[PDB]
DNA sequence: GCTGATGCGCCGACGGATCC
DNA sequence: GGATCCGTCGGGCGCATCAGC
């Protein structure tokens, strides 16, 4: 069935107005995405912070259009050293972060271009492009090891300031999170191993799935559709993109949106509203 | 400099069998 | 014998490299 994201809630449970809008988008090739007007959509959305995944773009190749964003003028980019045209993440922000870092512990030697950490006054933001398990699950074991390493890294961040983790976490946590759960249990994104990893992430750090917290029983809400077989027009998709929050931030949570109508990638944007 | 072929990475449709 | 299961097949898009000119 088709899906209509409900209206933006912009006030928290206790009545405080949203003061921070974060948008996250796997753009599936930043240069292509810009040619397909993705930045026009971004300007309409006017987030305070924009997190981008799968930029497939080294920083020297960034289109000039990215220089003409006065409201997102603090920009941080990461791409892998030996696999350019794959991976790549970006974080663009209205206000300057206090600290910025890359990777999950040894980026200087493992230059992977998958994770950016930005510390702000009230919280730490992490954006991630989690490694896909691969066609035929050929890189599932690597993914499991990476999940463990990530969980440990994040636990030693959340012990300081509250954490917001966003991005493409490359798993549909539960059956409600994709259209075809039965046929996909041996597929990247819905293996028991990946689903369990997501569960351990929520429990160990700990974190809450913002969208599912607000909409625990809402089906057909996805953020990815394969380019093939007209899947998006049929809303045959997967929810792979998330905002995960420290429990101490739940009173700040106003809404967690899925921007289903925004084209330019095989993922759609997701947007978080917080009252800080 | 430029194009297009190839390589690499990253699952839903459907035909046949099974359930009762 | 309609619904469900399950395993096989055929397939959109972006970006890198390369041959050719
Ligand atoms: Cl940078
Ligand atoms: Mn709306
Ligand atoms: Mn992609
Ligand atoms: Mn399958
Ligand atoms: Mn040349
Ligand atoms: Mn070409
Ligand atoms: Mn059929």
């Amino acid at each position: 069935a088709l899906y209509e994201d409900p209206p933006d809630q912009k006030t928290s449970p206790s009545g405080k107005p949203a003061t921070l809008k974060i948008c996250s988008w796997n753009v599936d090739g930043l240069r292509a995405w810009i040619k397909k007007k993705g930045l026009d959509w971004v300007k309409e959305e006017a987030p305070d912070i924009l997190c981008l995944q799968e930029t497939k773009c080294s920083e020297n190749k960034l289109p000039a259009e990215l220089q003409e964003l006065p409201g997102l003028s603090h920009q941080y980019w990461s791409a892998p050293s030996d696999k350019e045209g794959y991976s790549g993440v970006g974080l663009l922000s209205r206000q300057c972060p206090l600290k910025v870092s890359y990777g999950i512990g040894d980026e200087e030697h493992d230059q992977e271009g998958r994770v950016i950490v930005a510390e702000f006054d009230s919280f730490v933001l992490v954006t991630a492009y989690v490694p896909n398990a691969g066609r035929g699950l050929v890189r599932l074991e690597y993914r499991q090891r990476w999940d463990e390493a990530f969980r440990k890294f994040l636990k030693g961040l959340a012990s300081r300031k509250p954490l917001v983790l966003c991005g493409d976490l490359n798993v549909a946590h539960e059956e409600i999170d994709l259209r075809n759960p039965k046929g996909n249990k041996k597929n990247a994104g819905f293996t028991p191993q990946e689903r369990q990893g997501f569960g351990e992430l929520l429990q160990a750090v700990p974190l809450a799935d913002s969208f599912r917290h607000l909409y625990p029983n809402t089906p057909y809400a996805y953020t990815f559709w394969t380019y093939m077989m007209n899947a998006r027009s049929k809303n045959v998709g997967w929810r792979l993109d998330y905002f995960l929050l420290s429990h101490s931030l739940l009173p700040a949570l106003c809404d967690s949106k899925i921007r289903s109508k925004a084209l330019g990638s095989d993922h759609c944007p997701i947007t978080l509203y917080l009252a800080l």
